[PDB]
RNA sequence: AAAA
RNA sequence: AAAA
RNA sequence: AAAA
RNA sequence: AAAA
RNA sequence: AAAA
RNA sequence: AAAA
């Protein structure tokens, strides 16, 4: 799923740090316009990420930004989810006037917020994915570097809310694994280049072979079965990593 | 698994659409010495396969490789089963010497044999290839080309014998599948070049991803799943068609 | 992509080591008319560059330049590409005339600026290049020039955003890798004279071929292949060089 | 690699087209000594084709070469493939001395000969070529010169055994392609003179750009890409192609 | 009726025999320009006959003789009847261009064609002539010479369509029979030179009569009446015949 | 290429090292009227140099020629590159009358101007022969006089714009290499009397040929290989200059 | 190279067209004593032709001349390839002593000859020039008088072995031009007088210039280039043609 | 070819 | 096919 | 997660 | 990146 | 720049 | 300037 971030300067240095546990939850994301950005693709384009903060009310063009986001997101096109960086107590709604007040607590109350404090930085990076996946299909986690006797794997895990899918999922869903392998060991990239990658998750056995199909010439692959609850390599590029070694997880 | 076939020339014209229909079973086939091969690859070698006739054991050349493959098969390197051209009552095993008459018997008593005759075609090709994968895992019935739904598509059929496989059976698989797949459509493979192959039986998740990960930039793939029982796309190699389609039974 | 370089001559010492940049990234310029030299070649012509500056602003040449590439811009021949030596705040815009500063706007506003600071050498840089290929295709990073194995080597990193691309598109490619070949050891060029060149990135068969053929009887060409990820030397120019090593990186 | 073709002169006819075919198939043939020919080049130094026939065997200067052939041919640097013009069952053994058949029998078993037969010359041509690739690397099937979309060219389709090559097989391989170029209309090679040629067949990055590249300022150079399964022109040495031009196969 | 033969060289052997076949049937025919010998006669000017092969279609110079073909086809002047050397599913038609392949389908489509094989001579030939004579008048088997009571005599088969001619169909008629009488024994003709000729099928009393009086100082004419169904001689030119003997069947 | 320098006296000192270099880079110079030499050779005649300076428009003679100049110039037969002594804020046009200042003004904008100064006379002179070679086929650079491994050159470096000229190009070209060969070691020529010349710069065969020719029982000939970046000697006029002698430069 | 011819004067008629094939080939030949013409110019000396025959074996004069050019063959300055005038099989030996018939024999088996007769000239011409060429480099085909597009014209067509030649090779080659060059019409040499002259053939472009430089104030000189496959005149020496025409194949 |  |  |  |  |  |  894309992602737009809506952000002012000041709070730039919390953004990218928000958006890389993001970016390593294979969600896709976009900085930098965005408006004509959010026409683009299927209807299931992008979930809006509108940063609010006592800084980016006070910017004009990061107000319009969010006005003509509203506006076509009552049509059904977007999604907004905006974030707190201050407390909802604390916002400077005096300062702004009587029509950008009223806007913003109108979809402040009917829409729900997210809110971030930078202390708990744990709990607050689950809130925000939370929110990204509680109106999504089939979720992803934050990819894990481990090492299971002695072999690096990162592992892609993903759940699936009510363990039931549409049979032609995969025909409205909007994720292309290839754009996040990396290409050279010093890009970044979800997937680490050359490091073997790990499936895992309950899942119809046509979800496997989806994700797994791509990997072919980029990673060696594995996969976990619940029968043995060990991981199966069906995929040789490594070097010593032939196809069927077990690693016991 | 590989076999390698041993006949005369006066019964190639049978030998040749056994091969055939054993090449469709996703067997690897050597026709055309034959020794030396057989110590090549894994234990799992090969299956013998001896096209007993009438004139076969009338040649000094044939009788011999029967005995060396005899001899290694005692080694458990190999294992024979006999194709008996003519049934076993009208064999001239009185033109034999009494070494080779008792050869002959004990190999054909200790050691199961499969009934051939050109009449009935279906059956005698069916006990041959169950004579082939008595002893395997997984099977493997001749890929059969199918029209669902207006969409021209190949199924590659697998069964498992019993109910489970070893977790560490992948290791020792010796089918690997980019040697059956045609580059060009005039040339002859048992998976037909740029048409959709379809994957069908049931099985765990980590067999799937393994069939269907070498398919990648060769041909598009499809998919069997029991929960609602149709086709699920997985790869668009071929225009017209895209991953998510389904094709009902 | 060519380009071309609209500039005051105070901002001289920052313009070509922007261009300088942009040369190692295989992007064709043109600094010095240029209102002519627009209406040439393909549709993609290439990507205006004003570089905005309170100097730049106050030269009435430089205006009517600006004027009449914007003006075809809204024909689509050429789009261009604002860069701000100073931040948009600090701009000067009291002293402009009221028709040059309802149009300096209004470029600034629908169309997206890219910012420059002296400071952030490479940051700045990164995000005029990011500027440049995010409408185009296939993109090509700044030429490296590494030591792998004990041997000189400079890599040409290409990266397709979306991992797809057109049948027919070298067709409208106007890249011509030979103008960026240096004839002599003292000639500036992305690519040295004599010096082995490699090719990295993910790709069809067609792009590879298409890039390293212009380079027989040139320099000696080197490939990765992911496979087991380290370069392969398919051309032989230099001496001590055969075809056929492997080097690992 | 090398063949170098013994044989007699009243079997001269047979041998020309054989050695024409296996010209086609980008195999450097050599008719007229042969002994000091073998020492040359790679430990991959040729083939030995004993064009063995019932005149063949009754001259003694044939008879010789055979000798030596086979007498280094233990040490394994050429290995011998003996055509039978005729059949084996009329070979006149009885002519030749007891050390001559001892010999002729010595090598006739324990190493693998070809049949062939003036009636079918499809079948006959196939297995001597077969013999010739069997224990080589990538295959070359003959040119074909076909038409497509109104254009001609030459194709050239080459196997690859197994899936996988030695990462370094470029540096021991000794198909220098520019010397089956022809540089006249009336000059008889394996590759036609400006003919535009077509690169078919599923293979590393590495090797495609290895075949591409001598063809610079020789003839235009197409390959096919899987995706689509239709030929891509990198190339245009002659007016009417243009490089990225898309030929529907 | 006449009949012109469009054909390439390489197919030549099938023409022939498929021309010589065509001769016996009373057709006239011309096998060497063929575009101004279509004005020529009557409206029923004759039949084109285009030997449509995958060599055939490779010649310009077939195409634009072809095409002139069908042009004044849609005229009405001649019509065209497209017999295919090979099968159509093997008709290269990915050769042609778009022009050339729309306008082959176009007349492979709404006109009827006849397919050839060389395996089937017998029932090949009969579906060529079969498609000559379906739009004809009163039809002409091939000449066939039957010893009948012990004298040697030659056969003009002819049957009517339907049951009725136009009682003026003779006017119009392009049957000219002194075309066909061979002038010397060597000479090759329909008919036999002095060989005596009899007519037999149902027909009007004109029709007889017309057939017959070409025939004096020729030929010995033979009648069949099926009153009795015997020969009826009603010339004689040779020597033991007189006319009014009759030869039972 | 031709050329007629049109100046004033005071401009004479920096004349001739303007024309002296030119004269290096291959370019027949002409000092010393003009406007009738205009009508001579081919279309391609020259570009004319109009030495603008403060003085220079003070002169009616100088001012007429130029006018009579650019007239013509608009038929085309000869493009006009205005060299600016002084930069063009200090020209003095107050002093000028009306209609020869609307006639410099139209000149200097509508057409390309050179700026020139006496400080940075490196770039004052390639600026020079940059203008003089923008709108012309291969360049030439000055003759280097180098001495490599001991061995006196005078290299002539060409460069192809482009990277292709036109196969009649040949045919054209003004620039005989006979009246640019020094006849004696004080005459004043861009090539040295009896110093051995090299060629380099990639180009045709025929372009090599073309240039070396003339130099036969004039002047030891050397060419550059890129195969392995050495001179080779071609000509053999000096002593002890063998043809095929390499010189590592 | 250079080449002596040794032979009786019975067989004069068919030596003479011999050599004139070799001097057609640019192949020095000095028929009309030889021994101490051996031991001129570089080691790469000349071939020695020895036109056995059964008359030439019969002189005691061209014997001794034979054996003193074997035994300077030993020492290497000059190697010896025999011309059969007759076949070995009907050779006379037992005219030879003892002495004579070893020695003879020693020379025909370790040392490759060519067989000549008369009835196939076009081939035997040939083999005796492929001999002279075997171990030689870039070789010479026979001077054709070819007529292109009105104009007539001669080719040197000149092939290289292998792809390469040593960069100094010029150094070594005993090929001057100008002794090949006839100076009147009536004399005959292998390059006709005032009669244009075209080089054709891949290869380095000093090769080119080498061969094409002496030819100035001789003849026309035309140049073959591939890029669009016509001759390119470079030097007009002739009227009514200039540097730059084109001769279309 | 017996008025073709 | 005996005025088809 | 052994056709979810 | 082993026909993307 | 080894038929650009 | 070795048939310019």
């Amino acid at each position: 799923p894309q992602a737009f971030f809506s952000h002012n300067n000041k709070d730039k240095k919390i953004v990218l740090e928000v958006l890389e546990h993001l970016r390593q939850s294979l969600v896709a994301t976009w900085i930098d316009s965005l408006i004509q950005q959010i026409i683009a693709g299927i209807s299931k384009s992008q979930y809006f990420l509108a940063f609010l903060s006592n800084e980016y009310l006070k910017s004009d063009w990061c107000w319009d930004e969010l006005e003509q986001a509203y506006a076509l997101h009552q049509k059904g096109k977007v999604k907004i989810i905006p974030i707190l960086l201050t407390n909802r107590a604390q916002l400077d709604l005096n300062a702004l006037t009587d029509a950008r007040r009223n806007f913003l607590e109108s979809i402040l109350t009917r829409l729900k917020y997210v809110e971030f404090d930078p202390h708990n930085m744990t709990r607050s990076l689950g809130s925000v994915a939370e929110a990204l996946w509680q109106n999504e299909a089939v979720r992803f986690e934050p990819i894990r570097m481990i090492k299971v006797n002695g072999t690096e794997l990162q592992v892609v895990e993903f759940k699936i809310p009510g363990s039931n899918l549409p049979v032609d999922f995969l025909h409205h869903w909007d994720l292309k694994i290839e754009d996040f392998i990396a290409t050279s060991p010093n890009e970044q990239k979800p997937v680490k280049f050359d490091v073997p990658v790990a499936l895992y998750g309950p899942g119809p056995n046509w979800l496997y072979a989806f994700l797994t199909l791509p990997f072919k010439n980029r990673n060696t692959v594995f996969v976990f079965n619940s029968r043995t609850s060990e991981y199966i390599c069906v995929y040789s590029k490594s070097a010593g990593l032939a196809p069927g070694m077990v690693l016991k997880g």
